[PDB]
């Protein structure tokens, strides 16, 4: 019985500076632990749409300084269809380049939407003998799958089918990471340690947005639900700061502090801070270049 | 130790004519086996849309031949935003008239979002010390508020909030019933029996459908997923049989015959017959008119 | 051994509405559990502004219907200096009449501001045999000086001195109700449960606001850094919602229906609703028309 | 049980001069009993305003002869926005240089607020397990953060986050003493001694300075209630003679008179000798470049 | 061993306002423990100048209320010689008329200096058996001769001799009460308890007034010290709220609420109240018309 | 119990030359009785005016006969403001040089006024456990401070602060010298044996001299009356015969003559020979160059 710990990376277009910011705070933690990245504290790392370029970032080994050099330098470009995906392929590119997703040093699960039979669907890393298909994608492709959303960017046809953003179905990655757990994993609920790291969004439109609104708190709340009989076993950071603020530079400054606060209150916890205080974790590869089993 | 029995009626629109023909279908086993009516095999019914006032009228303790005469000759009538509601509300206070949510035989969840906060709600029996203010509405509002989504029908305000539909975020009520049957009855996931009568639905609306299928399918997987460790502990009673078919009067041809040969497929199934085969339930209701804590 | 329970009421202006919607349900559990008002399950009673005329109304034994009676059929009346204080004079005369702070039922602690002194005062019954002097009051000058703020209402001279409104300073009356079980009821900490039922608040102006707002903020932590050792002993009912919320009578219904949200929630938790399961408080007047020691 | 001894240090403008002499003249007890500084003698040193300048460089092991060397001759200069902050840095780059908070010796606890969020914020040394981000500041920026106010000072962007005086909310730095010694160092209160050593200040403003003076002595009698169980355990050293003396090159005189005066007054007193008698206090750091723990 | 109760009427001028308000509210503490007046309550009334006019009247037995009316309706007028005491006479034979000194209801000590042999003198009641020559005098004559300083008001020849003020020499008259103690009741000092009712004053006449202020300190620091071992049985009701208030009908609001708020505070320590819930205490009258032994 | 006995030099101007003779006198009594100066014989000298300057000169170790020399060769030169106080200060140097207060072989306390803050001061040797700060003073300054009235010296500036005469306040040092026996050594009154070696002194300049010489009379009367259970416990050299004295050399002469007859009449008492035939006394020092304890 040993701790099995998911990080849940949530978020949506440029607030994802918040969710880097907080990333670079709790990564100096882990460092100071003597691991050589944040990747290497948890078992698990689900993200949506934004929070999967910085899942697939985070479990690559990226230096969490470039992701967020991305959304400070590069996030008014980034973030046809109101955008061209370009410059976005471009700093993957230059990030990943052509390494296939069973190349990441820890286990993801990156859900999407399957247009084409509008369907769901999970990009997952070959961590159980069933998967076998998903380890043999460019992790640029799959960036640029999980972060392509109607009105926002064009799908993205990884191969014979098209792929839209997995925010619009699975807006919470956090049940995602419970239940990757429960099935693919076989662990016992007390033993899971859910850290999401996630922020709150900024007629038919407003019909669309309060259904994806009221699918992710569903899902969010049945997360907390099933993890009330353990404590502090599911902590969200959320910039719950910024609905109590009295008060796009500027706007830079108020995701950067606001995520530097957060990750402070975090720290501050002992639960949290005993995520990061552990040997190595060790994975178990069933097929790919980085198979052990 | 014993089985903690669930009916997750799942339905949209005209197709619930489905739902009452496979419910009144399994009535006739209920009755035979010598139980008053199909709610007394259940301790959870869970439904969504035309499905909630299903799962209201069953638990009521509503006869299923009138639940039937309501989609065979007042499916028309009833299914400014294309409808009015008027004969949907006159035909719920035929059936329920004045009673509350609390006169109930068998405890039920309705899930449904709040248009106001927009936020997912539950309509709950006082089936757990902690529910105390669901007992107290009209099953008629809450019958007008599942079945009321924007385009079909007006937001139907019970009191100080307006609902919407529950289906738009909950449209699998099996998810919801294996919750339930762990959060609030504490029960252990290997004694829940869950029988899930639902049925197959018929550029912006385009993303509006493929996002609600894909977040039904989403949460059925996930249920079935539970409930693999354990066989047939999780049974849908689909019409997979319409889309093998290889062929609106004649609309309720098809969709009577297809619930009739699905009721007939399943009770061929033993532990589908094992559901109706058990001492009558008994109930803890604490609150309400009918509190026995 | 008996818990010693405060009720906070914190309430600015017109969203007071939510603080007397929430006391309106959780009375109902109140006289469910055999009590005559919401008084009787509390040792102590703090408001600041809006809170203490709602507070004392709620200790003189005023049913809460007609103070939410008060906020929505008069609340943009009564909520020179921007308002005459005529109005809420008449209704609270209604109220009170010519009744002295000694005629309450339930011990209270209304934080003030002496402006002639410049300096904070309390008006408390007559609860320690050291409170001698503020039993004599009308409590409709009580309720004048209480929510009487500059910019907002002329300052209300109860007798030779003129006070201010007592939100300026003691901005939580949580840590009032805290420190008065402390210091003059000599309780241990571990027998205080506070319920606070209060709300979020809608170049010189903006210093004083973010001074009030920051005030109140660190004397509420004060307050839950104060009560952690003790599980669930510190719960506040806030509209925690409304800042979630995805969407002036509307606004009359926005806190209506928060409020009946707010304790919704604060109902399904066993620990609330042990406030009002207990049996009635019995007072120790020292002084008064009703001494009793 | 041994003593935990906290120092208060509030000092506001110009009338500081008086906290410098006051400790200058307890620092010869505290060498006379065999002290390296005053900073061994006590377990926590709280400050707001310029009491934190004075608090940082008690900590830090500045001398007492410069703390008040910076009063008399460079006092003018110090005490757009009326005053350009660069004097004070020059002084402050000349007492500490590029240390970080973390290489005090003593904790210290500096309230302060947040003008982006607009709350209360503590810059803390990481004297306990759960504080970990504030031990990397600049001593400059800290004191530079400290003391700013509107209409003072412009405000100190120590990084991402705008900081204003500390005195705005938290205008007493004893009742934080008080708290840190009972959440952070979990010490009962009868093992708490606190020497406050502060002084008095000298239609908008007016009421923002009421406000001020209000919160500032609610504080101190919350301070004071709390440790009247225990006799002569909260002493306050105040110029309580300016305000009966019968009568800016004066004013230093009096202000320096004054400080002798109060402070022979306080050595005169066993209990208040009793702070400097005793073997010179272990620290326990958690982090920084001092962690011992 | 009972104990032996002196109130001390420190004042001067016109605010003696404050003296006599101190008073109003102090004495219904004894009527409502069951007193005739407060002059009932003590053993001994020492007063000096205008504090005689009021000690004198209190021990008289006149209502309170009527020495408050005295300053708040005639307190210009009264308070050649910038002062011809014919108002002040009026006033004075009003209230007494033609009794003697020994007509009084308890001891009083009234100093006051003979300008003829330039030396002090007591006016005192036949409370010794050595003291049989003071009850012979008027008490109008007495009162004119106390409050009669040069500069204010002429001189006052009772008899042969010419009489000043008294506050000029025995400025304190805390000290005369623990002296009399002393050596004429010849009371241990442990069952001495005083109550001193004071207010604070408001190149020659510099130094003649820091001379009197110093002179004031010097017996008052006297009186602390011998009453030091003894805890709590030498209290000074003193104004040292207007000395911290932040802000000639307004000066009489402001010493109206002082004294308010100062019996207030009073009122609120134990050892306070119980001078007043004590039985009625027992004259021993040695010379004049009300002599007992 | 042995006896505390207290040397009370109470003197103004050159009539110092009857206390300077009567000391001179006494001084051969104490040294027939083997004592090295008249400052062994006593526990404590208090003095003010002319009279501090002995007192200072008889602890210290001066022989009287210098003492003396000072009032016969230097009176007239000693005694802008009517002096420049030079003469006096060469005197005082070429006496005491820069020796300290705590080098004083007799415990002394010297009443002087602070005329900043215009309140009592006592410079007193560190002969308590809570003196601790006038030991460092110049003996010189003390001596130019309690020998400095206005229109008779500059006021001397000893640190920050401006001091005058203490004859101004504390016109008789005999009070001062039981009162420190009551407060500091905690000496039963029995045990207190005083002698008081005083002189007579020789509109408004009018006034202050009698409000003077009232204050002087009532603390000696106060002293007298304290110590008149114990018989010839307090005696006072006075020149009582230059009043009977039926008849600036020739002054001289009187002075002198009237202190070598009241030194005579003295030395025929056996209680005041009882003085000087004791074993030399023990000091008790707890501070300064001679610390004991
Ligand atoms: N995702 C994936 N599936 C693979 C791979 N090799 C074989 N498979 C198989 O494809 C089946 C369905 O593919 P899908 O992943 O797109 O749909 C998945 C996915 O849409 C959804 N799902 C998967 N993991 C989930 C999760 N952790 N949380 C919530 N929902 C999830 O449940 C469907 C069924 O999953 P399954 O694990 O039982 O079977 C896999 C699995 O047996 C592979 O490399 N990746
Ligand atoms: N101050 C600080 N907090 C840290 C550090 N590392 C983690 N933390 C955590 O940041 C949380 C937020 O602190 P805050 O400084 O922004 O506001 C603080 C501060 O506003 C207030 N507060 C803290 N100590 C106080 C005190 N002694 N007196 C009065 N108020 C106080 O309580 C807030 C929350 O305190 P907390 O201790 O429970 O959690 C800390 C603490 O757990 C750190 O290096 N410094
Ligand atoms: N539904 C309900 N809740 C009540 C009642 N009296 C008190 N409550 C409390 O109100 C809280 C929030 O109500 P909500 O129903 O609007 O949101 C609910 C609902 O949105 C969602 N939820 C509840 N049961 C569910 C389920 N079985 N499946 C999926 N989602 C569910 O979780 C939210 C919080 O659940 P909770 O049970 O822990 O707290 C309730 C509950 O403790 C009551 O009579 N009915
Ligand atoms: N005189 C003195 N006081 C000191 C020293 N170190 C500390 N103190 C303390 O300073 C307090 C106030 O000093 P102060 O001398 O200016 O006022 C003194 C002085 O004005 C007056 N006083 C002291 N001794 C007296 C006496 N014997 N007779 C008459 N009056 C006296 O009482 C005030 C307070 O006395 P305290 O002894 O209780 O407190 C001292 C004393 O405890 C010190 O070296 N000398
Ligand atoms: N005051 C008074 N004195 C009387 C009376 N009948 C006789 N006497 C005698 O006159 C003597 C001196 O008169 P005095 O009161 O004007 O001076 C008094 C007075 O100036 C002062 N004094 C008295 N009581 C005091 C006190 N309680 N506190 C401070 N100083 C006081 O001490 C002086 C001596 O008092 P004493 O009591 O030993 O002798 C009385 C006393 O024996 C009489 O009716 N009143
Ligand atoms: N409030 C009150 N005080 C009374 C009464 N009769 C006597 N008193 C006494 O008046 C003193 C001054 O009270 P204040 O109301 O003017 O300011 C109070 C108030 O400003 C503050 N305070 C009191 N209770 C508090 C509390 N529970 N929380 C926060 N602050 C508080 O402390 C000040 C002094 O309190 P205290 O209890 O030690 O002494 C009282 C109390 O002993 C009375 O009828 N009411």
């Amino acid at each position: 019985m040993e701790k099995f710990q998911i990080l849940a990376l949530s978020g949506g277009g440029y607030r994802g500076l918040f969710t880097a910011t907080v990333l670079k705070e709790l990564e100096q933690e882990a460092k100071e632990n003597g691991h050589d990245s944040i990747a290497d504290c948890f078992d698990l790392i689900t993200g949506t749409s934004v929070g999967g370029i910085v899942a697939l970032a985070i479990a690559y080994g990226i230096k969490v300084e470039a992701i967020v050099d991305l959304f400070k330098s590069h996030g008014d470009k980034i973030f046809g269809s109101k955008y061209s995906n370009e410059s976005l392929k471009t700093v993957l590119e230059e990030w990943f380049g052509d390494s296939i997703l069973g190349d990441l040093k820890c286990p993801v699960v990156i859900p999407t939407i399957d247009f084409t039979r509008g369907s769901p669907v999970t990009l997952k890393t070959p961590h159980n003998p069933n998967l076998k298909r998903d380890w043999k994608l460019k992790i640029v492709d799959v960036a640029l799958a999980t972060s392509a959303a109607p009105t926002y960017f064009p799908r993205h046809p990884i191969g014979p089918n098209e792929y839209v953003a997995g925010g619009l179905f699975a807006n919470d990655p956090s049940l995602i990471g419970l239940h990757e757990a429960d099935y693919m994993f076989k662990k016992n609920i007390q033993d899971v340690h859910i850290l999401s790291i996630g922020t709150l969004s900024s007629a038919a439109p407003n019909i669309i947005d309060l259904v994806l609104s009221s699918q992710q708190q569903f899902m969010e709340q049945m997360v907390k639900h099933r993890m009330e009989p353990f404590p502090n076993q599911f902590y969200k950071i959320d910039e719950q700061i910024v609905q109590a603020s009295a008060q796009s530079d500027a706007a830079k400054q108020v995701l950067e502090g606001n995520g530097i606060q957060s990750a402070k209150v975090a720290l501050g916890k002992d639960f949290i801070r005993n995520y990061f205080n552990q040997p190595s974790r060790k994975r178990e590869w069933f097929d790919g270049p980085q198979k052990n089993v």
